[PDB]
């Protein structure tokens, strides 16, 4: 478990530095406490990121599919379940969140993702929920 823990990090880490070579505070989507909070988050940035590929989003989404991953291989070792995370059926309803005036949505979502990444880096210190 804990070099589970090790690799969440390391791999977290490996995608903020992604971002950022690619809105300091800006809040991410609901990126909560438990891992299920965490893991439905996730799900719904990969949503997002489906809909804007570029080279960059495209190697961010594979590695969200791997954080995705470590967070139940981690709950597999809590004993615990993570339901299955609930689809948007449409991107649509996500424009006010993703929508800025002198920033584009690609950057608005690339942001509120780092946010809501650096916000489980230290969440799971705490050894979060279920």
């Amino acid at each position: 478990i804990q070099k589970v823990q090790d690799d969440t990090k390391t791999l977290i880490k490996t995608i903020v530095t992604r971002i950022n070579d690619i809105l300091d505070f800006i809040p991410g989507l609901h990126p909560i406490l438990t891992l299920s909070k965490m893991d439905q988050t996730l799900a719904v940035y990969q949503q997002i990121l489906t809909s804007m590929p570029s080279r960059n989003v495209i190697q961010i989404s594979n590695d969200l599919e791997n954080l995705r991953d470590l967070l139940h291989v981690l709950a597999f070792s809590k004993s615990c379940h993570l339901p299955e995370a609930s689809g948007l059926e449409t991107l649509d309803s996500l424009g006010g969140v993703l929508e800025a005036s002198g920033y584009s949505t690609e950057v608005v979502a690339l942001s509120r993702l780092q946010g809501s990444l650096q916000d489980m880096l230290w969440q799971l210190d705490l050894s979060p929920g279920c």
